[PDB]
């Protein structure tokens, strides 16, 4: 079997992808985050306190024929930018993009962050990193990745994220006319629950090429592209005005600026990451300070490839007994 779904920026930042899922019989169809950097597929429900929605669609179980109580499960989580949430679980039938996993654990919201609640476009996370990472207590549960793998022509997932425009996430197979040149292949360590690779080396604009070897995760989840500070100063010296500031939470540059592109090395291969990929704008309406998207992972304790890099590229999350990264151009 396959897959194949469109997801869609939700702002016209790309500050995060919506892919819509149908959960349930008859169909309850939600739009979720898919989340390369967690492991717990979570809903908005008729649980969720009431006050804690607000213009998000809920997943009601009590309407789906199909869905069933996980007798005791609970689960609680909390993300790397301090958001959370929390509830029980249920078993039932989840479709993305026409592939159906039967028994898929869906994680109902009793409690959200405020995070959640003030986002109305986001209905709830599909994770996608390693299912020893699931939160569900006390049996641990698999990702939707994890249950359809054996059914699947080929035991992979693609990420191809748009810049300013939907693109599309797929099960099962590599769409080769989605990519140009060549897709190149790197190693992954489990060993945190991550699709943690090693990139080679950057370089900033029309600069030389650093080698050097960078740890870090893909993460469709996270917006930005947070690496060492060593990087990130290299790379803002060659933006006039650019400045880390701590009231605003990162490097910020004047609007005015025109952005070097950022080169970051896969093997031998090379993704370029377009100077206007790294503007997120104004840090608040009508500055003329304008918002990094390159920021430092120092305190993170781990270099985030997030959406600003993945979007530059064809990514393919393969799950074979011994699990890779591909990366292309596009």
């Amino acid at each position: 079997s396959t897959g194949s779904a469109t997801t869609t920026p939700i702002d016209s930042l790309d500050d995060a992808y919506i892919t819509p899922v149908q959960i349930g019989t008859p169909a309850q169809t939600l739009n979720l985050d898919f989340d390369t950097g967690s492991s717990d597929l979570w809903v908005f429900s008729s649980e969720t306190t009431a006050s804690e929605v607000d213009g998000q669609t809920i997943y009601t179980p009590s309407k789906s024929t199909t869905a069933k109580l996980l007798s005791g499960a609970t689960w609680s989580i909390s993300y790397g930018d301090g958001s959370s949430s929390s509830g029980d679980v249920y078993t039932d039938t989840v479709s993305v993009g026409g592939l159906t996993v039967t028994g898929q654990a869906v994680e109902s919201a009793k409690k959200v962050s405020s995070s959640f609640t003030e986002d109305s476009t986001i209905d709830g996370l599909l994770g996608l990193a390693f299912s020893t990472l699931n939160t569900v207590s006390p049996t641990q549960q698999k990702t939707f990745f994890d249950n359809a793998k054996a059914s699947l022509d080929s035991p992979v997932f693609t990420a191809d994220l748009g810049y300013h425009a939907p693109g599309t996430y797929n099960f099962g197979f590599i769409d080769t006319t989605a990519y140009t040149g060549s897709i190149t292949y790197t190693a992954v360590s489990t060993k945190q629950g991550f699709w943690e690779w090693t990139s080679t080396g950057y370089a900033v604009g029309s600069g030389t090429f650093k080698s050097t070897s960078i740890d870090g995760i893909a993460d469709t989840g996270t917006t930005l592209l947070y690496l060492p500070a060593t990087v990130v100063s290299a790379y803002w010296a060659q933006v006039s005005g650019a400045k880390s500031s701590s009231s605003v939470g990162g490097y910020v540059f004047p609007c005015s600026a025109t952005l070097p592109s950022f080169t970051f090395g896969v093997g031998s291969a090379r993704i370029v990451i377009p100077g206007d990929y790294i503007d997120f704008g104004p840090i608040s309406t009508g500055s003329s300070s304008c918002f990094g998207g390159i920021q430092s992972s120092a305190g993170i304790g781990i270099n985030i490839f997030g959406d600003v890099a993945l979007k530059a590229a064809f990514v393919v999350f393969n799950g074979a007994t011994t699990p890779t990264l591909g990366f292309a151009s596009k």
